[PDB]
C-alpha cells in the first residue's frame, strides 16, 4: 500500500518531467513514457471507480483526445493538471484546497479591488502621459499590464520615457498596491494556518 | 428590485469597458452607448434626489460639460469616477471606505514617511553620485522616483551606471523602505479586518 | 504659541523646497532664502538655550561651516538633516524615533541576517557564474548589489547573461530574502504600534 | 576568555574579508592572512576537540584539501561556510538556526507551493506565447526562472516581447505568488519570534 503510493508520486512526477522535457528544443521515448505514466494513471482511476477524482479524470482526457491550433495548444496545456495529481498523497495541499475553498469571498475581493485600482491608475497614467509626444501608453488597456506590476510591486522595468506626472501617478500605484494587497491577504494566511494546525 | 440593481451593475460595467475601449487606437456607437448609459445615471441620479451621491453627481459631469487641453484631459480622466459607483452595490469597496476613513491618521503616517524617507535618500544618492562624470541622477527631485521605487520594493530597473557609494545608499534605501511600509500598514489592515467582519 | 509652531513647520518646509530646487539644474535667491531659514533656525535654537536639540545643531552647522571636494559634498549633505527639525512638530515621527531606540537590537539582526545572506548568495552566484566565459560578476563584491536587490525583492533587472546554476542561486536567494526580511521585522512593528496607541 | 572570544569573531571577520577580496580583480598575502586563520581556527578546533563542531571541521577541510575545475570551484564556494562559524558567538544566529529547525515542514510546504505554481504558471506562459512568431520562452523549463521571479515579486525586467495573454498569465502569476509565499512564512516567523523572546 506504501509501495503503491511511492510508485503512485514517482509516476506523477515522472509524467511532470517528461512535460516539461519535451518541450524543450533538444526534442517514441517521450510518448512510449507518456502512453506508460497514462496507463497507470488510467488504472488508478478504474481501480477506484470529489475533486480529486475529478482531475484523476482530467490528467487523462488530453492523451486520450489526441488519439484549428488553438484548440490544440489548450488541451496540451491542460495536460499540465497532472502535477495536481499529487493531490491525493500531499497533505499540505488539501490544505491549501481547503483554504481557496474557505475564503473565496477574499480572493473575489483581492480580484475586485486589483481590478479597480488597475483600471483606476490606468487611466491616471495613460491621460497623463498622453499630453505629450511618443506616449509611453497606446491606450488605457496598454497601461493595465503596468498597473498590475506596479500594484503587485513586481515591476515593470525601464520608465524612463515616462515624465512627472507619470511618475507621480507611478508613485500612488505603487503606494495603493501594496495596501490593497494587504487589505485581504491576512484572512486567507489565517483560514490556512487553521486549517493546517486543525489537521497537525 | 434585484432586477434594477443588475441592470445597473450591468450599465456600470459597460460604461467603464467603453470608455477603456474609447481609449483604444483601433477607435457614435461609443457615443451613443455612452449617452446611454448616462441616461440611465441621471434617471437613477433624479429617482434618488453622502459620498455615494456625490460620486453619482460626478459621474455625469463630464458628460455634461462636454456638451487649454489640460482642463479638456482632466476631465476626461475624470470620467473614470463612474468605477465607484460600484461602491453602492459592492459591501467590500464600502468597507474599503470605512477603513480608509477611519485610518486616516495612519495613511498620513505613510505618506509622511514616505516623503522623509525619499527626500533622505534623494538627497544621499545624488550627493554620493554627483562626484563623478556622466551622473545617473541630475538633481535630488531627479531622484525622488528612484527612491519611491525602491522604498516600495517596485524596482527601478538598470542600476549599471551608479557607483560603489550609491549602491551603498540604494541598499539602506531598500531596508529602510520596507520597514517604514511595514509600520503604518498592519493598523489600516487590523481596521479593514474589524470592519468586514463586524458586516459578515 | 501655535502661530509660531505653524512658522517654524513652514520655515523647514521652505529649506527643504529650497535645498532640493537649488540642486536642479535649472538654478542669491536662494542663499538670501536659505541664510533667512537659518536666521530662524539659530534665533529658534538660542532661545532654547535630548537628540532633537543635537538636530537642532546639526541643522546650522554647515550654514555656519561655509562661510577637498569630498568634505564639501559630506557637509552639502547633512544639510539634509533640517528634514528631522520637523520631529518637534510631528508625534509620529517622534514614535518612529522612540521605535527605533526601542528595537535596536531587532535591526543590527535584520542588518546581520542580510549581511550573512548576501556574503552567501553573492560567493554562491560568483562561483556558479565563473565556470563560464564573459562572466557576469567580476568578484564577489560586484554581486553584493545583486544579492541586496534579490533578498530585498527590489529587483536586479536584466538577468539574461546569467546562467542554470545562477537561476538557481537566484531562486533560493529570493526565497531565503523572503524569509529573512520577514523574521525581524514584526517585533519592530509591534513596537511601533505599541508606541503609537500609547501616544494616542 | 572574552579577549579570546573577541579575537576568534576578528579572525573569523577578517577570513570572510579575505574570501571576498581575494575573488577581487586587483588581486602570498593573501595565502598567509588565510593559512594564520585556519592555523587558529584549527587550534580552537583541536583545543575543543553537534552542528557547531561540523561547521568547524567544515571551516578548514578546503584549506587542507588544496594542499576537473568542477570540483575545484565546488571546494573554493564551500570555503564560505567560515561564515556560519559566527554561530558560536552570535545569539541571533543560533535563534535562526533553532528555527530553521522547528519549521522544517513549513520550509518544505513553501518550497512545494512554490514548485506548483512554477511548473503551472511557466507552462501556461510557455503555451501562451508560444502560438506566436519569436516566443519569448524556448520552453517550459525556460520560463521557469520568470515564474520565480515574478512569484517571489523579485521581477524580472523587460516583458515587452510578450503579448496579451502572456500578460493575463503574468498577472495571475504575480498575484499566486503573493498569496503563496504569504501562507507558509507567518508560522516560521511566529516560531522565530517564540524562540527569540525565550532566549531574550
Ligand atoms: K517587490
Ligand atoms: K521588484
Amino acid at each position: 500500500a506504501r509501495v503503491v503510493a511511492i510508485i503512485s508520486v514517482f509516476v506523477i512526477l515522472l509524467s511532470i518531467v517528461i512535460f516539461c522535457l519535451e518541450t524543450l528544443p533538444e526534442f517514441d521515448p517521450f510518448f512510449l513514457i507518456e502512453t506508460l505514466c497514462i496507463i497507470w494513471f488510467t488504472f488508478e482511476l478504474t481501480v477506484r471507480f470529489d475533486v480529486m477524482n475529478v482531475i484523476d479524470i482530467i490528467a487523462i482526457i488530453p492523451y486520450f483526445i489526441t488519439l484549428s491550433l488553438a484548440i490544440l495548444r489548450v488541451i496540451r496545456l491542460v495536460r499540465v493538471f497532472r502535477i495536481f495529481k499529487l493531490s491525493r498523497h500531499s497533505k499540505g495541499l488539501q490544505i491549501l484546497g481547503r483554504t481557496l475553498k474557505a475564503s473565496m469571498r477574499e480572493l473575489g475581493l483581492l480580484i475586485f479591488f486589483l481590478f479597480i485600482g488597475v483600471v483606476l491608475f490606468s487611466s491616471a497614467v495613460y491621460f497623463a502621459e498622453a499630453g505629450s509626444e511618443n506616449s509611453f501608453f497606446k491606450s488605457i488597456p496598454d497601461a493595465f499590464w503596468w498597473a498590475v506590476v506596479t500594484m503587485t510591486t513586481v515591476g515593470y522595468g525601464d520608465m524612463t520615457p515616462v515624465g512627472v506626472w507619470g511618475k507621480i501617478v507611478g508613485s500612488l500605484c505603487a503606494i495603493a498596491g501594496v495596501l490593497t494587497i494587504a487589505l485581504p491577504v491576512p484572512v486567507i494566511v489565517s483560514n490556512f494556518n487553521y486549517f493546517y494546525h486543525r489537521e497537525t
